[PDB]
C-alpha cells in the first residue's frame, strides 16, 4: 500500500497519539529556541513538524528548504498553543525521521502565504503563467479548481437522474465559410484539405436529436478564432445540451434546476428558484443592457411623454428620454464622468439636476421645474437625490444610460454582493445590417405566434431564445430549434441566403432535417465565465489550468512556435 | 411542464387503463380491416398505437408514414393477442389524438428491426457513416452510447471517491511524444507558427503532481496523425490518471479496483481481483505476444536444448525452436495458412508434424522421431495432434509461434468467452526493431528505468528494465502507464541514452525540465483506450460502432465532407499556400 499513513493537512486533534508517515512541500522552515519548525505542505493543508535537539531527524529537519519534497514520521502531539488560521492548528508532529525525496529551486515567487491564512501579493500574471506548474501550488489556485471538478461532477450527478446521456461529439470537422473564424487542421496525405476544430456542438447535438436520443448533455470544448477579452478564450469549455419534445418553459426550468443543484452541492449557496425573467425589451427598458446586473436597483425611467409641451427642445424632440435617480448628491466631477461614459455610448450628452425639497437645482433644473409632480411620481426621486437624463432615440438612450447606471454603482460605493441570475427572454429573431441579421445561428425557431410577420414585418418576429444571466454576465444562452425543414427554408429565403450557400454550409444537416426531425432545443453554458464568477476571479484564466495569456500565446510551454521545415514539408503547405 | 406522459417503450400492462400522451418516430405502419396500427418508436423501445375509423385521431393516422414524428394521444389496453418480443408488448394505445409533429422521407437502410427484436442485415459502413444521425436511431448504436455514458459516469463516482481532481489539459499546445505525428494548428497573427494537438496530456498531468494536487484524472481527447486500423482513430479518447507518491504497485491495485467498478456498474460483470501478472519476458516465453490473449490455452514450449545433438540445422543452429501442440489435425491446407501467417512475421518456416498412436506423421517427424519420448514429455500432446515448430531467435521465434497460435483459434473453432484482464510488467527500457535494427523506446522517454538499474544506464543499457505496465484485456492493449522520473538529472541522463542531446533536450522539452528542478515529487500513472475498451465490451469489430460520429477507416468524415479545401482568401490570411508538385 502507500507508504503515508495520512494527507499531511488532514492531522487534526483526533490523532493524537498516532505515529503517522507524510509526504509534501517544505512550506517554510523556523528555528525558535532550538527547535526546529517545518510547515509540511500538501493539497489538504499545511501541518506543522516539530524537530527536537534529540531526535535523529534533527540535522536533516535543519537542512531542508522551502519546497524541498520530504518524507516526515513522528508522532501527532497537542501543540501547546493551538493556530486556529490552520485547520491542523491544535496539534503537530513530533518527528523521528525526516527524508529528503527532492530538493527544489527557490521559487520565482511565493506560494506558502495562502495556505497560512495570509494575503498574497499579486504577481505579475505573465510570470505566474510560465511558472504555471508552481502558480497551481498556491491554495487559491486549488481551491479554483478542485470546485470546477466539483461543478463538474455535480452536473454529471444531476443530468444522469433527469435522463440525460453524455455524448462526446468531434474536435476534426468541417470548416465553413460562417460564423466565426475556425481554427484549421492540415489533412497530411492531400495537401490543400483541412479538417476545423469545432466553434460549438450545434450541429451534431441536433443530430442526436434527429437520431433519437431525446436528451443529450457534454462538457464541450469549443474553439473560436477571434479577438480575445478577460473572460474569452482561443478555446473554452461549454456545458452544452439539447432536449427533444420540450417549449421554451421546459429548457429554462430545467436548467434553473441544475444550477442550484450546482450551487448547493460545489458552493453550499442556495439559489431561489424560479429566476426572474425579463423580455429583451423589458431589459433594456428598465436596465438598458440586454444582460442585467440585478444585484443593486436604480432602474431607468421612460420620462419622454413628460417633455412634449416643454420648453426644452432636446428633450421635446427627442424620441425617448430615459431618466436615472440616484440616492445621492454627486460632485460636478462626477456627473462630468458620468456625461462622458454617456457619451462613449453614442449619447448626444448627459443632462442632470439635484432634487432638493420644494424643487430642482442645477444642470436642467429650470425645464423640469412645470413637470415637477409627474417627475417625481415616475422616478420616486426623493430630496436629496440627483437625477441624470439621456435623450435620443430609444436604444441609444436606453444603452447609454445603462452603462451610466453600471458606473454610478461604482461612484456610489453601492455593495454588490451574491448571486443575481435570471433569464432574459423573446429576444428578436432579426436585426437590420447598415439587410436582415440573426443572431447568433440561424437554427433558431421563430415564434409561433408570429410566423405570419416574417416576410410582413420581419423586425418584429420574436425568436423563441433565452440569455442566462448572472451578475451583469453571459453566462449561457440557447433557443427552441426549427425542425420542419420547409420553415428552416422560408427563413433563409428571408435572410437572402440561396439554395447555394445553404449546402455549401449547411447542406448535410438541412439533408438531416428531412428524415423527421422532433422538436427540441438547448442552451450551453460558459463554464469558464460560471467558475470565474463563482470565484470572484476577475479574469476565466483563474479557473483554467494551463489557460493562454491575454494575447493568445502559451508562456509556459512557448507555444506557438516554429516547426522544423521538414515537419512542415511533409504536409505540403509553406509560408509565403 | 413536458405533454409527454411516459416513454413509448416504457408501458406495461400495469399502466392499463390511464390516458397518455406519447412523442416519437413512427417505426412501422401496418394497415388492416380498417385500422391503422403505428408501431411508436422512442429510446425505450416501441409500443403499438391503434387508430380506429370512428376516431378523431384518424384521419391523421392516414397520413403517417414511416420514420414521422408524431404526438399521440389515448388510452392503455391489453392486445387481444401480446406480442412477446416486445417490453410493452401486452398492451396498446387506442389512440383519442393524433398530430404529426415532422414528416420525413424513406431513409437509405432501416432502422427498425432491432427495435422489433429482430437480427439487422449489415448495412455499408460508409453509408451508415454519411447518415449516421439515421444509424444512431438503431437499438445497437443507442445501447452503445448509453453503456458509454455509464462507463464514464461510473469512472467519475469511483475516481471522486479516491480522491482525485478532474482537471482539463490544453488542446492548442506544444504536444507530448506517443509514438505518432502532430497534427498541427496554424497560428493566424504570425504565419509559420503553429500549435500541436496533444498527443496525449502526458506532460500537462506530470505538471499537476509537481502542483501538488497528487492525484487527477481526465476523460482526454488525444490527437495522433498515424497510419489508419480499425482499432485507432486520429483523435481518440483516455482514460488519463496521475498520482503522486506511488509505486508500480499502487498505480497497478487503483486500476483493479476501478476496472472492476466499472464492469459492476455497467455491465453487471463481476472481475475476480487480482488480475494476473505476466513479465514481458514471461508473457512473450508462454505466449509470443506482450498483449497475450488468456481466453484459451495453447503455450508455447522452448524446445531449444532438445536440439543440440542432432541433424536438423535449423533446430541445431537457431538460437531456440519453440512448439506449439494443437489438438486436431490440421489439412496439407491448413498448415500452408498458418505457415502463411507465420512466414509473415519473419518466420524462417513452419515445420510441421502429425502424431499416431505412436510414432508421427511426416512434415519433419524424420528428425523429430530421434527424441519422441523427451519431446512428448514437454508439450504433452495426446495421439491426433499436430506440433508445429518455429526455428530462430529468441524473440522471433515467439512472436511468430504465438501468432500461429491466435489463428489456430479462428481455424480451429474455439469458443473464447468472457473478460481475461492481465497486467504486463517489467518492460525493458529499449526495444530493439528488427528490421530497422535500432534501440526504440516503446513508453514515451519520461518512463523511469528501475532503480536498482540505474548503474546499468551507461554500462549495458539493453538490461535496464522500466517502471512501465500494459493493461490487456482479451489479447488487446487497453491501457499502458509508467512511474516516472521526478529527478532532474536523472531524466538528462536518460534522454541522452535515447539519442536526444541537450540541444533538442531545451528545444522539446525544456519547459518541463526546468519543472522537475522545483521539487518534483515520486509520480506515476496510466490511460486507458476507452474507445478500445468500449468495444470489447460491446463485442464490436471495431471502436467506430461506440463513437458517436467517427473516421470512416480511411480517416475521412464522409457525414460532413471534411476534410475539405477551404478559400482562397482564407489560405492566405494564414499566410501559406499548398506547394505545387
Ligand atoms: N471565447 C469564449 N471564451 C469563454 N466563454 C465563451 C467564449 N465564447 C462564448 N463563451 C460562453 O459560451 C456561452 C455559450 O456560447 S454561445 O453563446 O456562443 N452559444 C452557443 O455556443 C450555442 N451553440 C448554444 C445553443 O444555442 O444551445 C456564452 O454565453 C458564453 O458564456
Ligand atoms: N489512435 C488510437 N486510437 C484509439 N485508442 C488508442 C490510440 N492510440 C492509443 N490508444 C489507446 O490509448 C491507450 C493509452 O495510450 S498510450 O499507450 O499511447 N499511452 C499514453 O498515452 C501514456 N501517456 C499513458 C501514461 O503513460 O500514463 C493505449 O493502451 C490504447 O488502448
Amino acid at each position: 500500500g502507500m507508504r503515508r499513513t495520512h494527507y499531511a493537512g488532514s492531522l487534526r486533534e483526533t490523532h493524537v497519539g498516532e505515529e503517522v508517515v507524510l509526504e509534501g512541500w517544505v512550506n517554510r522552515r523556523r528555528d525558535l529556541g532550538g527547535l526546529i519548525f517545518l510547515d509540511l505542505r500538501d493539497r489538504e493543508g499545511l501541518v506543522q513538524l516539530v524537530a527536537h535537539p534529540a531526535s535523529p531527524a534533527y540535522a536533516t529537519a535543519e537542512r531542508v528548504r522551502p519546497e524541498w519534497v520530504v518524507r516526515a514520521k513522528g508522532l501527532v502531539r497537542l501543540r501547546p498553543e493551538p493556530n486556529p488560521r490552520l485547520a491542523t492548528g491544535r496539534v503537530e508532529v513530533e518527528l523521528s525521521a525526516l527524508e529528503v525525496l527532492a530538493e527544489a529551486k527557490t521559487p520565482p515567487f511565493p506560494v506558502d502565504a495562502g495556505w497560512r491564512g495570509e494575503e498574497e501579493k499579486e504577481a505579475s500574471e505573465e510570470l505566474r503563467l510560465k511558472y504555471r506548474y508552481l502558480d497551481l501550488r498556491r491554495r487559491r489556485m486549488q481551491e479554483n479548481l478542485r470546485l470546477r471538478h466539483r461543478v463538474i461532477k455535480a452536473i454529471w450527478d444531476f443530468l444522469d437522474r433527469e435522463g440525460f446521456v453524455q455524448v462526446e461529439t468531434p474536435f476534426l470537422t468541417k470548416s465553413t465559410p460562417e460564423g466565426a473564424r475556425d481554427f484549421l487542421v492540415p489533412y497530411r496525405h492531400e495537401p490543400g484539405l483541412f479538417y476545423a476544430l469545432p466553434q460549438s456542438p450545434q450541429l451534431f447535438k441536433q443530430m442526436l436529436m434527429v437520431a433519437g436520443l431525446d436528451r443529450y448533455f457534454q462538457i464541450a470544448r469549443c474553439f473560436r478564432d477571434e479577438d480575445l477579452r478577460a473572460d474569452r478564450q482561443p478555446d473554452f469549455t461549454q456545458l452544452d445540451l439539447e432536449m427533444s419534445f420540450v417549449e421554451v418553459e421546459d429548457v429554462l426550468e430545467l436548467n434553473e434546476r441544475l444550477m442550484a443543484h450546482v450551487f448547493r452541492e460545489a458552493l453550499g449557496v442556495e439559489l431561489p428558484l424560479p429566476f426572474p425573467r425579463l423580455s429583451y425589451e423589458e431589459a433594456m427598458e428598465r436596465y438598458g443592457s440586454d444582460k442585467p446586473d440585478l444585484r443593486f436597483g436604480l432602474e431607468l425611467k421612460e420620462v419622454g411623454p413628460l417633455f412634449r409641451q416643454s420648453g426644452f427642445r432636446v428633450f421635446q424632440e427627442a424620441e425617448s428620454v430615459k431618466a436615472l435617480a440616484l440616492p445621492k448628491a454627486l460632485s460636478r466631477k462626477e456627473v462630468a464622468e458620468l456625461e462622458e461614459v454617456a457619451k462613449r455610448h453614442k449619447a448626444q450628452g448627459l443632462a442632470w439636476a439635484r432634487v432638493e425639497e420644494g424643487g430642482f437645482s442645477g444642470g436642467v433644473a429650470k425645464f423640469l421645474e412645470p413637470v415637477r409632480e409627474a417627475l417625481l411620481q415616475a422616478t420616486e426621486a426623493r430630496p436629496g437625490d440627483t437625477l441624470l437624463f439621456v435623450a435620443g432615440p430609444r436604444k441609444v438612450a436606453a444603452t447609454a444610460l445603462g452603462a451610466v447606471r453600471l458606473r454610478a454603482a461604482d461612484l456610489l460605493g453601492l455593495k454588490r454582493e451574491g448571486f443575481r441570475f435570471l433569464w432574459v427572454v423573446d429576444f428578436p429573431l432579426l436585426e437590420w445590417d447598415e439587410a436582415w441579421t440573426y443572431m447568433h445561428h440561424p437554427f433558431t425557431s421563430p415564434h409561433p405566434e408570429d410566423l405570419p410577420l416574417l416576410e410582413k414585418d420581419p423586425g418584429r418576429v420574436r425568436a423563441l431564445a433565452y440569455d442566462l444571466v448572472l451578475n451583469g454576465v453571459e453566462v449561457g444562452g440557447g433557443s427552441i430549434r426549427i425542425h420542419d425543414p420547409r420553415l428552416q427554408a422560408r427563413v433563409f429565403r428571408l435572410l437572402g441566403i440561396g439554395e447555394e450557400e445553404q449546402r455549401e454550409k449547411f447542406g448535410f444537416f438541412l439533408e438531416a432535417l428531412e428524415y423527421g426531425a422532433p422538436p427540441h432545443g438547448g442552451i450551453a453554458w460558459g463554464l469558464d465565465r460560471l467558475l470565474a464568477l463563482m470565484t470572484g476571479s476577475p479574469s476565466i484564466r483563474e479557473v483554467i489550468a494551463f489557460p493562454k495569456n491575454k494575447e493568445g500565446k502559451d508562456p509556459l510551454t512557448g507555444a506557438p512556435s516554429p516547426v522544423p521545415e521538414e515537419q512542415l514539408r511533409e504536409l505540403g503547405l509553406m509560408v509565403v
